[PDB]
């Protein structure tokens, strides 16, 4: 005697990966199979009265799909359960407007990436926050020592040969209502004015929600509901403000998501699940606004923006349009050369020219090639990759031979990273924080470090002009 309750005969799943426990009331021996690889039973063979899980993979096909689950036993009729899984759909927002392709070229993110080429960050600016010991946030875009981004800065960036600017942004120091995460319109106006100036200068523009005190750095189930709700509430506002901008404006959902409570522990499967979930929340929220945001190119982040973690653990969000998502990683290897503080055991030199000198034990040419080339798995899957930040600090306290060798090392490193990105079809964005590493004078937009700008341009053009077999 083989029995399955009527409630279990016709199962329905949404597009997410998910599971449902059913009950099989069977004899001493029974069996289960399914008709499709995306629909799995926890059990192949069973006995008696058992809780059995039916699990579906995420449906990224943009069509409804169906399967059967067949329960069988010797001398008993088969019981055949229907499984239906829906296509991906966006949350319903009252503010939704119909999709609009005005200014939205018919280009995949991969194709767009090939036009973007290289760029720079306007770092330590709109994301600058004064952080108190209780996590309280204050300040504005000038609080880390930079002036407001202006027209002449963006014009200078474009004139030097850059085609993209990443503008990190903080918002959580500018709430009108903290409980609902309502952002002051006056702050949004300032952000928008900078975006407009950058676009008018002829640049691609990327805006994000950056670190801003680290509130997002709790990728655990205990905090997922609150964090997902906040990330949505914030992105809904930003997406609505910027909805009518053309395809030169891209959104990046998060920055460097980490578990701030785990003290550098290896991340867990829970951490990857919840962090990949943040990327999904961001995509859902933007798409749910409709208009040009239906088509906008969106940028989602690897865990910690780490390359190896991208390769091992990043999952593509489900989306309502095809091929309009980029992956973002950051790249600062070797850390003891690039960004380790001056009061720690830094290495001032880098690369083959300084082998046997004050160089790092890792992150020389071969290591850089290995790590950046590992991103080929994305490129070959038609997923473009932005290296959203790279670059070494400039240790201006050094003197004599040590300073000269350091300055050379920075430029050798910069050129090498850039050329390696180009070879691998990655888009490299230099970390300019307006301090000693800066490329431009923030006030006038004039070049500050012509030699380092030239290193980037040499890296960009190396294999085009000076090519060989």
């Amino acid at each position: 005697s083989l029995e399955v309750a009527q409630e279990y005969r016709n199962l329905e799943f949404d597009a997410r990966g998910s599971r449902q426990t059913i009950q099989i009331d069977g004899p001493a021996e029974w069996h289960i199979s399914t008709s499709e690889s995306w629909c799995k039973s926890s059990h192949t063979i069973g006995e008696g009265k058992q809780y059995v899980n039916i699990t579906v993979e995420a449906n990224d096909t943009q069509k409804e799909r169906t399967a059967t689950v067949t329960v069988s036993a010797s001398g008993a009729p088969d019981i055949i359960i229907n499984v239906k899984q829906s296509l991906y759909s966006v949350p319903a927002y009252d503010e939704y407007i119909a999709p609009d392709n005005t200014g939205m070229r018919d280009l995949t993110s991969m194709q767009l990436s090939a036009l973007m080429k290289a760029g720079v960050n306007v770092g330590n600016t709109f994301e600058a926050v004064i952080v108190g010991n209780d996590g309280s946030l204050s300040g504005d875009e000038t609080c880390w020592g930079n002036p407001t981004p202006n027209k002449v800065l963006f014009e200078g960036i474009k004139a030097a040969g850059f085609d993209v600017v990443r503008i990190p942004v903080a918002y959580s120091h500018q709430f009108e209502d903290a409980a609902t995460y309502k952002i002051k319109s006056a702050w949004m106006d300032k952000v928008e004015a900078a975006v407009k100036a950058a676009l008018d200068a002829g640049l691609y523009v990327i805006i994000n929600i950056h670190w801003e005190g680290g509130w997002l750095n709790h990728p655990v189930d205990a905090n997922k509901e609150a964090l997902d709700e906040r990330l949505e509430a914030m992105w809904k506002q930003i997406a609505l403000r910027f909805r009518d901008y053309d395809d030169r404006l891209l959104f990046a959902g998060t920055n460097e998501v980490n578990n701030d409570d785990a003290n550098g522990a290896q991340p867990t499967e829970e951490n990857y699940r919840v962090q990949n979930g943040f990327n999904q929340v961001f995509v859902n929220t933007v798409r749910a606004t409709g208009g040009r945001n239906h088509y906008r190119h969106l940028i989602v982040q690897a865990y910690n923006t780490d390359v190896a973690k991208a390769v091992a653990h990043f999952t593509m969000p489900l989306d309502i349009v095809q091929n309009r998502i980029f992956l973002e990683c950051h790249y600062y290897d070797p850390y003891d050369f690039t960004i380790m503080p001056n009061d720690e055991n830094f290495k001032s030199q880098w690369g083959a020219a300084f082998a046997g000198g004050d160089v790092s034990a890792t992150g020389q040419e071969g290591d850089i090639e290995a790590t950046l080339s590992s991103l080929n798995v994305f490129i070959n899957n038609n997923v473009p990759v932005i290296i959203g930040e790279y670059g070494p600090t400039l240790r201006d306290q050094l003197t004599g031979e040590a300073l000269e060798n350091h300055l050379k090392s920075r430029n050798d490193y910069i050129e090498y990273v850039v050329k390696t990105c180009v070879k691998n079809k990655l888009v490299p964005l230099y970390w300019d924080a307006g301090y000693t590493e800066k490329l431009f004078d923030r006030t006038t937009g004039q070049p500050h470090n012509a030699a380092s700008i030239a290193a980037i341009m040499k890296g960009l053009n190396l294999e085009h002009h000076h090519h060989h077999h």
